[PDB]
């Protein structure tokens, strides 16, 4: 992966160190979760106004 | 959930922000784990005196 | 476990506290992951020279 190697290799020395792999992995886990949480958020917030009022939170219960 | 919305909404402005959801989730994950760990602890500690001596720890091995 | 109780019991008072269990668990989770990551690393790095060049990273893709 052209682009991908360049992302993980932060100092740009053409090599991917351990700290680098360990960092990318960490970074990736983070984003993945952020992304999932927001998807759930923007979801509950029906009127996408950025907040969840008692009603939306209320309409968010199937059992 | 009456009580529940009030817990997640910390500043009490009637709304639940993203930071708020993200926080509650975090808080919840924490407690869940604490609770599980302790259940395992209080378990091994047969004489519930708050400590696990070599014997209890010893009697805690099925294979 | 002879050796094991002594590892978890850090202050060496013959007892294993909660903080102690909670710590060992944490410590263990850490090592386990470090170990796995490295196994993946040393793996990709075919010439075990400590770095992963564009080629190895390149030869590391089955689909
Ligand atoms: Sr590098
Ligand atoms: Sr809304
Ligand atoms: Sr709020
Ligand atoms: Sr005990
Ligand atoms: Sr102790
Ligand atoms: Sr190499």
């Amino acid at each position: 992966a052209e682009a991908l190697f360049k992302e993980i290799d932060v100092n740009g020395d053409g090599a991917v160190s351990y700290e680098e792999v360990k960092a990318f992995v960490s970074k990736k886990r983070a984003i993945k979760n952020e992304q999932l949480l927001q998807l759930i958020f923007k979801s509950i917030d029906a009127d996408g106004n950025g907040e969840i009022d008692q009603n939306e939170f209320a309409k968010f219960y199937g059992s």
